[PDB]
């Protein structure tokens, strides 16, 4: 029942998403230089390496925050493929079910946790 479990947990789950060859694409912000019409089609870029630091910096309230933050950047690229066979979109599937699977516990967790808390 450790209300502030989450965001160690979060820290590991980010650097296994960092050292995994799929999440390449995703580190960094999108480079507009190579796609200049990013930001007429996707309004809030989102990306891991923002991620981290807005963890790091205290800036998450909740593991739900996060997740819905790792969420806009499987979304921005499923907006942004002309295809759905693109390279990039298909990484990010993968990427995406290798974090559904492992955010799951930590959700649950951090929610039983804050119930405990109220009991
Ligand atoms: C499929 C996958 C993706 C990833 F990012 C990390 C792992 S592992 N072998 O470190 O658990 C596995
Ligand atoms: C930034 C980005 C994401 C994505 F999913 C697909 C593309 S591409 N190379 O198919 O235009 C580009």
């Amino acid at each position: 029942y450790d209300i502030q479990a989450w965001k160690k947990q979060c820290e590991e789950l980010l650097n296994l998403i960092f050292q995994c060859e799929d999440s390449e694409p995703f580190r960094q912000p999108v480079d507009l230089l190579e796609y200049p019409d990013y930001r007429d089609i996707i309004d809030t870029p989102m990306d891991f390496a923002t991620v981290r630091e807005t963890l790091e910096a205290g800036n998450y309230e909740s593991p739900m925050e996060l997740c819905k933050d790792v969420r806009l950047i499987f979304s921005n690229s499923k907006a942004y493929t002309p295809s759905k066979r693109s390279r990039i979109y298909s990484m990010s599937l993968r990427l995406s079910a290798f974090f559904e699977e492992h955010i799951s516990s930590v959700l649950s967790d951090y929610k039983s946790a804050l119930r405990f808390h109220k009991r």
